């Protein structure tokens, strides 16, 4: 996909990360999870501790902006956010296989 970064704001108060982007598909609609492969490339940050907050995609071409969040410890998360934000965060994520990429 093509993602582009937007801002890059870092909440330290809530040890929370406000980075904000835009992605764009050929139709091709990913998932959080799915999309968080890439944008934990395009972050370069841990996949583990990585979500997503909300998207919206775009009527007059075929982009969507979105942006992103990132925590510190699940554990402060867990408690602050709610279980809206933990709500998106799915269960958990797929695996072809052991190997993977080139």
């Amino acid at each position: 996909m093509d993602i582009s970064i937007i801002s890059d704001r870092n909440n330290p108060l809530l040890q929370r990360r406000e980075i904000k982007f835009t992605v764009s598909f050929d139709a091709a609609t990913p998932s959080i999870k799915d999309v968080k492969m890439k944008l934990v490339a395009v972050l370069n940050a841990n996949k583990q501790v990585l979500v997503v907050d909300t998207l919206d995609q775009i009527f007059g071409k075929l982009e969507a902006e979105g942006y992103a969040k990132i925590y510190n410890d699940e554990k402060a998360m867990a408690t602050i956010e709610t279980k809206s934000v933990l709500e998106k965060n799915k269960i958990e994520e797929e695996a072809e296989a052991e190997v993977a990429e080139e």
